[PDB]
């Protein structure tokens, strides 16, 4: 593990705290800003959709990535969500109600079995449809990094087609120079807003795994935009987006 202290630049620019972890498979380099935070636990918020999708597909609650759960007719603050959505659409717009219904169909005893089998964070369920957003379940950035690396390499205890389907829906940006796959998250913990982006970037078929975790006590900061700007600035600094990795 190399300590990359210059990455503080991109967090200080937004007056936030955070860590960044970057594992470049092909060059065998592993860089981390804020090692202490990388070992601290936080609620996963919407990054848990990776796990929920895996278990939903594996148990067969979700038939395939086109599987539709209708809108329940409850109008929510995000217009994207007030529709009948396929798994792929719900994942990409981060539609919480889709995955709350997945969790209820999985059921708490089955969910607990899969948390325990994968050894996912503190493995703690409060309520079946809130536990990844209400600060009961917690996971560290280093744990999220290990999890997505195992997902990429088919090392989790799921069927290969289950894991291929989740990798496919995680693909968010594709150019000839790079393919960027990730899941974002945002949650609340005490006075703090916690932001996540977990995923990988592939250039020439070579993956680099990353986890970004940020926090602020400034209630007026736009975490949704700031987390993405910070990720793009960090990966640009590290030499990505040009097809050279
Ligand atoms: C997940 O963290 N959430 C669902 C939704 N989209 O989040 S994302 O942009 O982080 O993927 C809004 C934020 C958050 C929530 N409020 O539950």
């Amino acid at each position: 593990v190399e300590n990359e202290k210059s990455w503080e630049k991109y967090f200080a620019e937004y007056k936030v705290e955070g860590c960044f972890m970057l594992f470049n498979n092909s060059q065998g380099t592993f860089k981390v800003y804020n090692l202490e935070r990388s070992q601290q636990r936080f609620l996963p918020a919407s990054t848990f959709k990776i796990f929920n999708s895996l278990v939903g597909l594996e148990t067969g609650v979700i038939k395939d990535t086109s599987f539709v759960i209708p809108w329940d007719g409850v109008t929510r603050d995000m217009p994207e969500w007030n529709h009948d959505l396929s798994m792929q659409q719900a994942f990409r717009v981060s539609a919480v109600p889709y995955f709350q219904e997945v969790a209820r169909r999985i059921t708490k005893p089955v969910m607990q079995h899969w948390l325990d089998t994968v050894k996912f964070g503190n493995m703690k369920i409060s309520k079946i449809d809130t536990f990844w957003l209400d600060n009961s379940l917690q996971i560290s950035p280093d744990e999220e990094l290990g999890f997505v690396k195992k997902l990429y390499f088919d090392q989790l205890p799921f069927h290969k087609v289950t894991m291929q389907n989740v990798r496919q829906v995680m693909l968010m940006e594709k150019k000839p120079e790079y393919e960027l796959s990730y899941k974002t998250g945002m949650g609340f913990s005490g006075p703090k807003t916690i932001g996540w982006i977990t995923g990988w970037i592939e250039e020439n078929g070579h993956p680099s795994f990353f986890v970004l975790n940020i926090e602020t006590e400034n209630k007026s900061l736009d975490m949704r935009t700031v987390r993405m700007n910070i990720l793009r600035n960090l990966l640009t600094d590290a030499g990505y987006f040009k097809g050279m990795k």
